[PDB]
Order: C-alpha cells, then structure tokens, then sequence
C-alpha cells in the first residue's frame, strides 16, 4: 500500500528520500491513515496558522 500524500510505497522512502537514502519513518493517525512523516509534515506545516509573537506583531520563530 502506498502513502496518501506521496503515493510512494509505505515499504520504502518518501520522493525526499530516495536519492541520499535518508530514514524515513512512517506515522499513523487516530484515523486509521499512514504517511511517511515527511509527507505529513509538509502537509501540517502548510495548513497550521503561521503563528505571531504573543507581545508583538513578528512570527514566532524559537532564538536558537
Ligand atoms: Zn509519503
Ligand atoms: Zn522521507
Ligand atoms: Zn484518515
């Protein structure tokens, strides 16, 4: 069976993956759904709000 966003193989790597060969997990949902997490993550990154500081206008990005 394949990963709903990519549509690659669960049994091997998202489309990111294939070339440098990088692990890549997979990850379920309540929902019964699998996805590489690769995939899901660009899936939640894109539709999550950006969020702002909560003292000024800015996003938020953590100081590293
Ligand atoms: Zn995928
Ligand atoms: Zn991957
Ligand atoms: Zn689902």
């Amino acid at each position: 069976e394949n990963c709903g966003i990519c549509r690659m193989a669960f049994n091997g790597c998202c489309p990111d993956c294939k070339v440098p060969g990088d692990d890549c997990p997979l990850v379920w949902g309540q929902c019964s759904h699998c996805f590489h997490m690769h995939c899901i993550l660009k899936w939640l990154h894109a539709q999550q709000v950006q969020q702002h500081c909560p003292m000024c206008r800015q996003e938020w990005k953590f100081k590293e």
